[PDB]
């Protein structure tokens, strides 16, 4: 799809265009556009701006590149991303990481909204993910499919340690720092591809299949990252519960989970802000 | 190099038109006959007949069972349009025009689409020739991007993010389950979990079993892509699979699922399948 | 704008008269050799070698492990065309063309396909260095639409919907479990359910579980293809793994799944393999 060129063409663009020299990329979903309010001697970047970038054409997703320090750390935040349903291939979806890596990047935090598929969830959680479920993958949707280029990494690399171990431990102690009250979540996220959310016959699949929660993006976006040696965490706001029988009335809806993540604009705030303290300098 | 829609709104209108124009019928329910079922057109009255062909964007039908006719009149006494044969995936078409029809049955004024095909059958449950009334679906293809809706979205027709969790029209199912207790037929009207897998090969004994570990009460290869699109633009939606052959669930036996048997099952079930579409009929609410 | 095979059935045709005319040999049986089991052509007399490159229409082989070659000749007496590596999916091939050479065996009079592969164990009884025997599959990309038999068919080569139930060879299976009960090794032969999932990424611990709850024994990214078109055309198929890993199934293990070290138990195996080949030939039947 792209050659090396291209993403050395944004990347220079960028490195270019700002004194900022990112080591965290945060990846804001559906709802979580407010994540760069925090950000210190913000430098904006429009989408249509940079070279080879695709347009977040979804509500929730401002279209947006924003170069900051968070809480000392200094970022690179996508307001907004790309999902395969709007039509992108998922090397489009996941350009960006890449071009992140060439920034000189070595971390990357993933967030989305989530549909929760275990029981013990309610609205309004985060869910630290644990590891994926790639069903767009098993059958041939993975962004590294075709000639694999060494100077981004391995022909095939190992998915198993996806997820931070450490960040994860350090997330899950000073969560007490929060102060609220429904304990840190923890568990599986599976993609599907969307758009039209899940039956009950396919929610009970995904439970059966043993996912915690189910979403339309953030695993190719995991997958392209870790074949570059990025660091990665990621975690889900749980902004609805899936629908499993027959006798409910609820429908999903996604008003509902723009406004779940909203109402919980603040805890993930104070969430983010806690977790850059976490990320160990480079080198 | 974004893999969206090849139809326009005005395509769609275009065909809509060709059709309205063509034909004094002024259908309020859209059927479409699967693998063996072009037989439901049979009872159509003031039939008027399209082949495929002449009308404007539409797919070709090279399925066998698929005559390639789209046909109007009057069933039981409601005004319908029937596409005697439907389009698969398989064929090698993308989802944007196996399910082409669907938005123009809106645009000519439908209000309510039944979806038939045949499945296999993987409740053991289920004799060939039961009918399963569709309560929900599995869209495998779905999970992994083959979806009709993938790329942008056309408010016209709908929201970008529509639900599939009520696809299927709750009242229906319950009019038609109810009538048929008091029909006292031998077996039972069936109920359950369609679920879709691409094909064109049968499945193997350990693809079987992990449709029924999911949760399917049958298996085919059409229906969902044209259940998602109606619900996109808010036609009420009804299913049926005809049960044309258990599919394998072990390696002892000899038999192998195939066309011919499939086809077979379609006219042994006619009756039953006239029968049913009755009461179907008089289970659709009228206009407004 | 169909999404059918983009080969002609003169394509096949060229390269098998290419083929025919370039060497003297008339195989009866191919043999399609997976990662790090290039080896495999090493028992093969009277060999004649053909690049991938030289034979036209033939995709290349761009993975480590994987040679590129077709090598004609005879093994324990019979006549056989082995690929010296494969070609998958994740290397950017359509269905397509990873299985382009099927056709071009059955053109070239082979009757029997011989599938290997490498492959990460599920099942927790399996140990590095088993041959597990293929006793069928599960197709999660043809679920979804990545069948090979997608499009237009070509009745000279096929049906329009093939049954896979009986995909891999009863005979073959029993006779090589007969005679190897008798000869070999003391760690006894294995059996299974090979599940095809696209690459080229490794499995997460969480995908790990959900192919070991399918039923699947062994996962690997090929194989599966190959199969579905040698049984459209009507080959005998036998197929096998090489159990080069035991896939991560728990969050406390600090292993990972690697190509080099897959390659290696190619390597560790390769005298395993050749002794279990022959008695292979042994249970094909020969042509009428
Ligand atoms: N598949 C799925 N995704 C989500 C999401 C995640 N995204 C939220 C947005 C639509 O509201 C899409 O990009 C999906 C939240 N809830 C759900 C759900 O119930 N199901
Ligand atoms: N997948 C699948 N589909 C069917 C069908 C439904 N269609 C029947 C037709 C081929 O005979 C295809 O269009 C699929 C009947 N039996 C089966 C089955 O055993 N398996
Ligand atoms: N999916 C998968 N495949 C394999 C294979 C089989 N092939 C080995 C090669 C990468 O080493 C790919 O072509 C897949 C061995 N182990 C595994 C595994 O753990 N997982």
């Amino acid at each position: 799809g792209y050659t090396y060129e291209d993403y050395k063409n944004t990347a220079e663009y960028l490195l270019s265009h700002t004194k900022h020299r990112p080591q965290v990329a945060i990846i804001c979903g559906s709802g979580l556009g407010g994540l760069t309010d925090k950000l210190t001697q913000a430098q904006i970047f429009d989408y249509s701006e940079i070279p080879n970038f695709p347009r977040s054409t979804v509500p929730g997703h401002a279209g947006r590149l924003v170069f900051g320090f968070l809480n000392g750390r200094a970022c690179v935040m996508m307001q907004g991303r790309f999902h395969m349903y709007e039509g992108y291939p998922l090397y489009k979806v996941t350009f960006p990481v890449r071009v992140f890596h060439l920034l000189g990047v070595d971390t990357l935090v993933v967030t989305n909204a989530a549909g929760g598929l275990n029981p013990k969830f309610e609205v309004g959680d985060i869910m630290l993910i644990r590891d994926h479920i790639n069903l767009p993958g098993f059958s041939g949707q993975n962004p590294l499919r075709g000639p694999n280029d060494e100077r981004f990494g391995d022909r095939f690399p190992a998915m198993s340690d996806a997820y931070d171990r450490t960040m994860r431990q350090r997330a899950l102690s000073t969560y007490k720092q929060m102060g609220e009250q429904r304990e840190l979540q923890e568990g599986t996220y599976v993609m599907v591809a969307g758009p039209s959310f899940e039956t009950v016959a396919e929610c009970r699949v995904l439970q059966k299949l043993g996912a915690d929660a189910v979403g339309m993006s953030t695993v190719p976006e995991v997958i392209v990252a870790r074949h570059c040696g990025l660091r990665v965490f990621g975690f889900s706001l749980i902004t609805n519960k899936v629908i499993m029988d027959y006798e409910s009335l609820e429908k999903a809806n996604w008003e509902e989970v723009l406004a779940a993540g909203k109402q919980a604009a603040q805890k993930l705030e104070q969430f983010v802000s806690i977790l850059m303290a976490s990320i160990p300098l480079p080198d």
